[PDB]
């Protein structure tokens, strides 16, 4: 299958990187769209402020870059309609600009030629939105618009799952204290939400999630109970989900804990971890969990408020499921 | 009345400058403890990296601070006992170094000679824990060792006693996403908890909070019912206090909103405040309230789980409690 | 006369804010264009992560600003040659959007019907750039495009003048220790400089400054003898300007000191501050002065290597500088 | 040839790290001693906010780390002198405590039973400052307490020998824009450097820098030409040293560059690296070398004013070294 990627930031680039590393032999990735030059996309792929050096040789000639000896075409195209994806033969596109999240827009790249797309963030008109945890198994070869939600969504998502499941989710509210993102502001400048207007490293940010309503969509049986919002932090990288759920039959922190590490184990294995040290965000930087649950927070009170916490590296984490997402694509 | 500080630090020293501003006649502020020298102290006074420069003039000599023309004793003496209480003539001690927390330690100051001391953090083994806005009736001339229990606590626990006393509560947990302060570690150091042994600015780091057990002091009613903890973020100052409350009562986020506006108003007129606007933590450096209700922030989920959230100056919204405090002192 | 602000960002807030304060009955600012709405700058210009708040009332209809009761215009015209300046009676424009800095995009504001425009810049063929303290006496009614410099520059350029003056320089470098601003990005993004594409709040960044060109703009007598780089680093607001001259006369620290305490209770009284206390720079923000000449660090070596230093609020003590020249062109 | 280390925090654990990555087998670390317990050591040792997780299986006993099987004793005895040097065998000891670095101190370790001391600071009474890529044939087997003098000495000095050897050095200034360590603070507090006691993470601080003298112990030559301060700045690792040196040949950019080039690729070669790209300091977190030429900063003026600069890890380059000098002793 040849990929493209649309959109080459934080996200495009470590898809890049995963699927670089993974050497999977039926995924080549033909091209690389994005507003810049090839000398800039060389060098931000090679050089990373959080996950270090890029681990193959890059190069770049006018016209693309050349990572260990293969070149992959680079174009500056703000206008996907215009890609020239039906010539270069691509079949999947990863959608990862962050401006074409509705069908409409990302529709645009099967006009332009390709099969399916990726939308890397919460869609609006989109085939399904798959979260691998909880309904990778919707997926059908029908769906051609794809969405692989947000990264609050599946550090919880999964977890939110298993609880009602298990417990029985009667009312619920997360909150993510989560690292700040391109989307933000060095210094105060002008933003719609203008909270996020204010300086990223200074302040202490409340925002609003993709997770509040995304998770009900993953997860149809909990629709209209869970709520949330974030908490935009000075860090650069590292997130952790603070969820608190009334659940309907009693427990124990030791019963919680307990489904938790069956559920990591089995079903959610690779997907969910299960922590019991005491760990802090720069420790879950370059994991390839969607969420590291950590045991070492949960709480209940009066057998039925629970408290599960839930880390994720907001960049990575996501960028694996994007990748895992593209994989089952080759199924079908 | 003769007043000491003991532990010149961020809230010794914010303590001051109130006492300084407030200009009240009663109070004289003759001695103060740390364990260094009047260079030192005189330099940390006069320029703060949080709140500016400190308006009065400061000199010193060998033994003392000169402010404004008055003369302050400075005196490195870690062993409270050996401090000249009775001889200088000390009515009230401020107990802000952060080791003297004990009813044992802090009773050390009453046998150097104080008549009566204030512990700025949770006790153990005090008189009374008093939080203005919960139960500054209980204060009687009998109780010497007094505690103003810790910043999260006076950010929530007024806003605890309303809920309650208006909706009634079941459960409840609250998370504060709080500023780093002068216990944790630069660099990854040894720490007693593991997790603040961390390097402060570069991580999200989970840890305890003194409001998990200090609110039901405050207000019996609720105890048993609430827990929490905090999350220490890379900010030198302002922390939000997140409530999660499942209340008996139907309610909604504009009667919720509401009540807290009544209250604001009269009874916690200047303690809690009220806001509608979309401010961040850098807006509320500097206020004197012990919180401020946001009110953007208000969710109601099934008309009984409520989140509420508090922002808070913890060093400066708390030392001015901590003046308040003494002043109750003046009136028997 | 009437004023117009093109781009309320860092700057052109911050030059408002001064126009406020000092109240000049010869300015009446009367628009301001950007490219948001009014909610938003009205925002903007209460609540400030620097700054703090504003001290006047701040109100906004769909189309103007109103503070105080009066009202300003607001427009949000990327094109400066459709503003309204002839019909509004714009005299003098302040230009602080960052990208009319050549001759023919401030001549637009001209074109439009503005009579003078300053550009809080360095510039491409401007009449004049103005450092005051170095060559205000230049400035001639007939000079219509004006520059103020950059901030780099208005912090040493009055220094470099007083050192050749009485030591006569042979060559110089500076390397200013820079806070970040809103150039640079938030996480790795495409960025013309390389360098400046890096996270902001996490690296220290070598990149350009204005300065290694310009000082000899305003000091024609050291042309060809400097040169300058600048380190950006995870500080929003204050630098330093490390100047390592090699000069002609033989001196000593104690001379060099003399010699600027000298000069700042004079000719530079206002312009250039004396500092011999240890302050670090958040004691800086909020100072008036284009630069504080820190006695602490002067060092001489071989009696003819000198480095001198010079502290400065980037935003605020450039702003006032900016304010300056405004009120230059009232007396002509 | 068994090894204790005195200190195992910042450089201690990373000085461990090492030999353990380098598997030298006439090298053997049998204790390891601070002021806290196994715990804590080996939950520090184990995750790191800078450098990541540790590569080998750690676990503890009440007085023991046993690292991949192996056993470490570790104590906790803040006096040296009652250290069982003796009894463990310990031939060499790494004092990385910070606090024993006058010969008096140094020696208790020798009278504890050591055999020889290497102290990872600049140090009073030393037999011998020993900087690789400058003095290490210096080094002789009757050298019982050496230095491995300051991360900073290490950044610059190799190159302060091959320029002045190359262009002969008349006069110089080194300012180095450091990351901060565990000597600062987290907030406000009284320290003996006044502006080391400021909030480290929120401030640019002048102070001093260990480089400023100990050049001149290991290229004699420009012994009384040399000073420099240090710019500490809110970034956990990594950190430039900008040197401005007054050459006694005419020179251009591309001669200097040119003549480091070639130094690197022999003498220096491992010690100095060479670079070109426009990298940031994210990017030389982990390296190896002592300091990282960067030929994108080079400059001259006049022909005779030259400005180099080098990148480095100040705790991992630096760590590498004092590894490289413990496996010099070794040949002795
Ligand atoms: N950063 C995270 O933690 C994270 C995690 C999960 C999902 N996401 C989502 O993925 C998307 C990308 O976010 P990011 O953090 O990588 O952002 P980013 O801003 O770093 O990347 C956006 C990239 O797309 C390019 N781009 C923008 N418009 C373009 C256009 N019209 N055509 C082609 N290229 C264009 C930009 O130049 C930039 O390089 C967003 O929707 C975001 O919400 C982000
Ligand atoms: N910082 C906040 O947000 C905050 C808010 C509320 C309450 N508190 C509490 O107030 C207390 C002080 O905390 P802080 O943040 O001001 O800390 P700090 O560490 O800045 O101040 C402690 C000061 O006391 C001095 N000291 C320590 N031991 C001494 C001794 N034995 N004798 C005399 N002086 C000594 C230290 O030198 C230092 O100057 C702590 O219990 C803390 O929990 C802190
Ligand atoms: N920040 C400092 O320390 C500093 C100091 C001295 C000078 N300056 C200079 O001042 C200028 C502004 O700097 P800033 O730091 O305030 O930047 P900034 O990005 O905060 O502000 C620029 C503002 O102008 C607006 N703008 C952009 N394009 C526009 C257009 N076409 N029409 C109208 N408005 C538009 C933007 O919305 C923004 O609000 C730059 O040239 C900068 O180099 C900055
Ligand atoms: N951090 C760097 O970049 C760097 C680089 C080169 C050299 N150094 C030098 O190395 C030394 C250590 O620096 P660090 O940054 O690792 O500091 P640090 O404070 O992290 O580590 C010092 C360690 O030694 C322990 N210690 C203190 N007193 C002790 C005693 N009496 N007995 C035994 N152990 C004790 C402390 O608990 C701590 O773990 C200092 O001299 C420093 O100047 C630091």
């Amino acid at each position: 299958a040849r990929v493209a990627i649309n959109g080459f930031g934080r996200i495009g680039r470590l898809v890049y990187r995963i699927i670089y590393e993974r050497k999977n032999p039926d995924i080549e990735v033909v091209a690389i769209n994005d507003l810049t030059d090839t000398k800039t996309l060389a060098h931000l792929l090679k050089y990373d402020s959080v996950h270090k050096k890029f681990p193959g040789k890059v190069e770049y000639t006018e016209n693309s870059l050349i990572v260990d000896g293969k070149e992959i075409k680079v174009f500056a195209e703000p206008d996907p309609s215009k890609l020239p994806w039906k010539d270069l033969g691509v079949d999947f596109v990863i959608e990862s600009t962050g401006v074409f999240r509705n069908r409409e827009k990302a529709e645009l790249h099967l006009q332009a030629g390709a099969k399916k797309v990726i939308i890397t963030a919460p869609a609006k008109g989109e085939d399904i939105t798959v979260v691998i945890g909880c309904n990778e198994d919707q997926l059908k070869p029908e769906h051609t618009i794809i969405s692989c939600a947000s990264c609050t969504t599946n550090s919880i998502a999964p977890i939110v799952k298993v609880l009602h499941e298990k417990f029985g989710i009667v009312s619920g509210m997360l909150t993510t204290v989560h690292s700040y993102t391109n989307d933000q502001r060095v210094l105060d400048l002008p933003h719609k939400d203008l909270r996020r207007a204010r300086a990223a490293a200074v302040n202490i940010i409340p925002t609003t999630t993709g997770a509040a309503k995304a998770v009900a969509l993953v997860v149809p049986e909990v629709k209209g109970k869970l709520d949330g919002m974030a908490i935009r932090v000075p860090t650069p990288d590292g997130s952790i989900t603070d969820l608190t759920v009334l659940v309907e039959k009693e427990t124990t922190v030791e019963e919680v804990n307990a489904v938790m590490k069956e559920a990591t184990e089995g079903r959610l294995k690779g997907i969910i971890g299960y922590n019991d040290e005491p760990i802090v965000s720069s420790d879950i930087i370059g994991t390839t969990f969607s969420g590291i649950f950590d045991a070492t927070i949960t709480n209940v009170i009066g057998g039925k408020l629970v408290k599960v916490a839930s880390w994720y590296d907001n960049e990575y984490g996501y960028s694996n499921r994007v990748v895992d997402t593209l994989e089952l694509l080759l199924k079908m």
